[PDB]
């Protein structure tokens, strides 16, 4: 089991290298971004970095491809949907520098007044086409809370879509703040996840630094534990209490208390 | 001396109402609890006869739609908009004085729209201080809801410095569960700052399902309200889930009840 932190960066060196030097400095392990855009980012500088800190890159994020630029793997719109997949191939392609994990959040789409039934098989054709696009990458299917979206809310709902989808190269990543809200009891979805869980991120009941809620992260790391989780613990949470890094150092230490 | 009582939803309605007090009733709920667009469109001396039938009171009476559907708001920028709110609101207490009820300032109060946090307080405190002089019997309930549904009064601290900047025993707060499930660092704690100045409650789990059928822990909540002396209303508003609108009521009933009598 490893710990990673999430770093925001703008639209960008100077972000990730004082983010990258924090993670380093804080202790964690590896590091996991989130861009728009990628193909405007020089990534070869980003491995350089990276081999400098002996720092790796666990995971991708693609958001802001939606929240930004609209750009959705479900969009009603073809042309826009087809512009949504070749922007995450190009995410994969960085992912594939770092042999990283490609984030499937809210890129992913809302119903937006059409049937549960309608959305997910759209899903599941764009999910489908990226893995014929791409050929090792891998990705991770993000449930979100209800306010943020009415398409794959809980583990059930993602393990269901993963059946359809059928290949390892598509996982799961849960979230403690999200689960806090959309999951009955977290333990028991973790063991439902199993094998299928391949990226976790971490915030407490407020979204804040993990310790600084009321989120029972003791019951999540024993079940972790349990089925075997060898793979990434990432901090992603709101810079709060007292800012970035002091959130930072704060969730590096109630995390390295439990594990 | 808790008492529970079943939040009924209503299209914006007769037939709704008398179903859910209905359903109340047979599952052992003290009262109800109802929400309203517009009063003025409504016959309440019908409801009144109803719940006098049943022997139902409605303890509290939300008015969240006057903002989701007619867009008013407490503390919107449009001063013409901001006067039809507080009009709107007035409403409420007139149809809440016939039934002893307690108004609810949810959604109605307004979201930050860009502007800072200390002017849409201010226009609040304005709009709550012309709502005291406007009317003599009612009393109202500030509610904290998450970040999702506004940025304006999140936490139950929030609306304690709202409540002693409007100094007014008729103004109070009404917690929460599902909400404060997220906003909230220490819910005990919170509930114990809010101590007297909580006036309603509102139940639902984590997932906003009945309480029981997710993971908030409402024992710790119900010690420490009783360590408060929480003594008024404990409100069921939960999703009809599981099992649809009655189902949910039962279990939610059942849940609470056992907390209670413990």
């Amino acid at each position: 089991m490893k710990l990673s932190l999430v770093i925001s960066t703008s639209d960008f060196k100077g972000d990730l290298r004082k983010g990258m030097e924090l993670a380093k400095r804080v202790g964690y392990q590896a590091v996991e971004i989130a861009v728009r855009d990628p193909s405007i980012v020089d990534w070869n500088e980003v491995k350089i970095l990276s081999e400098e800190l002996n720092l790796p890159i666990c995971a991708i994020g693609t958001g802001q491809a939606y929240l930004a630029d609209g750009l959705s793997l479900t969009h009603p719109n073809d042309e826009i949907r087809k512009k949504a997949i070749e922007r995450v191939v190009k995410h994969t392609e960085v992912a594939g520098m770092f042999g990283a994990l490609v984030i499937i959040g809210l890129v992913r789409g809302r119903r937006e007044g059409r049937s549960y039934e309608e959305t997910e098989e759209l899903f599941i054709e764009s999910m489908k086409r990226l893995l014929e696009l791409t050929e090792h990458a891998k990705f991770v299917i993000e449930p979100l809370n209800r306010y943020e979206t009415d398409f794959i809310n809980t583990i059930d709902d993602a393990l269901r879509i993963l059946r359809k989808i059928n290949s390892n190269r598509v996982g799961i990543l849960a979230d403690t703040f999200h689960m806090n809200i959309e999951e009955v009891n977290i333990p028991e979805s973790l063991k439902r996840a199993g094998e299928k869980l391949y990226h976790f991120h971490v915030a407490d009941s407020n979204r804040w630094a993990p310790g600084c809620g009321h989120f029972d992260f003791r019951s999540v790391f024993n079940t972790l534990k349990e089925i075997g989780y060898n793979r990434y613990v990432s901090v992603e949470c709101l810079p709060l209490p007292g800012g970035m890094e002091e959130a930072a150092e704060i969730a590096f230490k109630t995390l390295k208390e439990l594990i």
